[PDB]
């Protein structure tokens, strides 16, 4: 005999529960500037490590969630899709095998790849690619990609480089 | 088992207010704009108020912030705006940006629940807002407001000492 | 481990919790017929008191909520916006400083100005204006505006005019 | 100390403008209600006490008088069945029908008529009746109309 | 029997502050002047601030008030100022006046502990201050301040509702 | 029915309760030699930091009271006023907006700016000026100004400069 009536708050952008990561982990933050693409063409673009993460310690840690949210040039126009995937030698087909995929057309331009990699070594993402694809041609450096990732906190980025003492 | 409900449509302006977290204040002000043509992105400096710009309060610890902008009702098309540090490239700011204020969306407000917490008002001095527009806009047709808050200056206290 | 599944009743128009005002107050009801407007132009239109409310008692009461819901000529066409505001000398800009604003385009053609005036004297609304604006030209007397307001109940509209006895 | 209305009752007032008026002729007219309460929601409310009293533009010679009555045929005679009668000549011009309507729906107010009788012609708008009917508080007239107009 | 003491000289500005009576605020502002010649008495309207002039707060109940004026340091001679309703005669206001602010006296401040209590800000709109001067004064050489206070507007609350 | 009769000690100069600062703070002491001024003219004169206080640690501490007591050349003659204020671009008007102001004419040639700055960063006083004004022309270096200030004690001016060991 329930009939509880709810009100629904419109939600201001940026409002949100934010989701901080499970303990012992530390989300890092870094970028990957886009290249200009031919219209409807789908270029691959490789995933370099951040400077600090190229260190030979951390290349074998353990990675959990991956969150690729795609920013844009504000006045870019067309539909745009992007996703992480295995190093395929070809085109779209990474999308047809991708676990998840971002879209410009739907409110949240983001994708979260939980379970996709937990828990790989951090260094092995070098084998991976992101993929980018757009309905329309776009100018270069206009689709920056903020993929984000966490790992067990670099336990021994604790101290100064010893030299000297 | 199923628990049927009934959505109540909700009119503009009647939503629950967000109280400031305790011990704070609010400090609204305006920041009128100019021009913006085609798909250019004009940038505006923020500008501190009357009572504010004083060395007493230039240190205060900013908390959350809000930035809703109000269009002239009859402006054509779609516009967006954001807050970020003086990027050398005007478009670039949106890319690092945490939130925009899309006009197409049902509600034109962005707020940064974090991002500015623990910050000096003085740092907020050099912190451009931006605009983008798909069309043409007659000058000062658009005027960003902004709630901010900061721990209350003792300011109120009692009066200035009578023996000035 | 929750996953409570809800049903959503479609809601018939006019259904609703209605919201009666906090005690001691009494909502009044009155009108303000619209004037014909030039297309895209934004005329001001002044707020007269209702006959009974012009009485010199009530002009100093205390006003709480204000609810301006905008009715229409059923076959009026274009986008229409309306809002109460300070007596600006100019045009749209009252909208860019208005706390709230009605729209034809969104289900609820209404706006509720709680906190906007609580608690002014009832008489001081004379300083205020509503504003009206439309994407398209409209015929006169086609956009009647039912702004509604409450106040402490007129404590001494209790009795007959004494004359005589 | 005026005679305040009992309990939950709520007085509500309105003037009714007059008309042209010739000497000796009884001049009929009809009460026609505030629009606000003329609704079907509340025409069916229970009336209690009612009284009319009528001001005059000061420069009107001669006596004038009025009353509320049922619709008539010869009209003029209605004073003879009138249960009270306001008059300029009288001490207080007010007339009070405490009893006569105390039980009525406002539905019958619609077919009641007020009458005017100047002795000699008086210019239009020089007389203005005011009614002071009284009735129960509307149940609806408290909570807002639902948002979804 | 005698209870010897020892007066402590007290430096400018170090006196005990007067707290506002509880639940209030403070609302300082300026009111710059002009001219004043010979022994004429120029009159100035008070002028309500930025945030103030809004129908929400035009009713608020004013409490006490303070009015200290600051001379340009090097002005000649002696000047006085007061607050009263628009007397038809400019000199006359001092005569009904409750307090002046003499310059010759050690401390140049007048305050009206009562007199305005229970008053609307709106009434305060029509309420001239005055000046008098024994000499000549270059324009805007003198600038009355004024503490006032009024019950706090809820104003702070939380933010404007996000759905503007 | 009180009528307690008091005696009043004349007070020798220098006698006084002295006022030491609230704990954790440490008053510092430093100077600012005056420049010659045109009669009745009011020059600004900037506030440099003391040598030790220019250190990049302390420039962000917390400042409480400020006490500007003005010494003089003993045989200087005229009326003299001085005050700290905001960096105005003009003349006297800093006095008409100054919270407090010293005077030669009244026993205590001093001013204490409690509440004026509590609690700014120590470094931000660089934006401030003192102002000086005199009824009569005065010779240079004749109106030295001993403004004094305290701050949280420089917590880590504790140790020797490490070099070496």
């Amino acid at each position: 005999a329930r009939v509880q009536p709810v009100i629904v708050e419109p939600l201001a952008a940026g409002q949100g529960k934010a989701i901080k990561a499970i303990a012992g982990y530390s989300i890092s933050k870094w970028e990957a500037s886009s290249d200009a693409i031919t219209a409807k063409a789908t270029n691959a673009m490789s995933i370099t490590l951040p400077h600090e993460l190229s260190s030979e310690k951390n290349k074998e840690l353990k990675v959990g969630r991956v969150l690729l949210w795609l920013g844009l040039l504000p006045s870019v126009a067309g539909r745009i899709k992007a996703c992480v995937a295995e190093k395929q030698a070809q085109a779209e087909a990474a999308f047809q095998v991708a676990l998840a995929v971002a879209d410009s057309s739907k409110e949240v331009v983001a994708a979260m790849y939980t379970d996709a990699f937990r828990g790989a070594t951090l260094g092995d993402l070098l084998n991976l690619q992101i993929y980018l694809y757009a309905s329309e041609a776009v100018p270069a450096k206009a689709v920056v990609v903020h993929l984000e990732v966490e790992h067990v906190r670099p336990t021994f980025d604790d101290f100064f480089t010893p030299v000297y003492r």
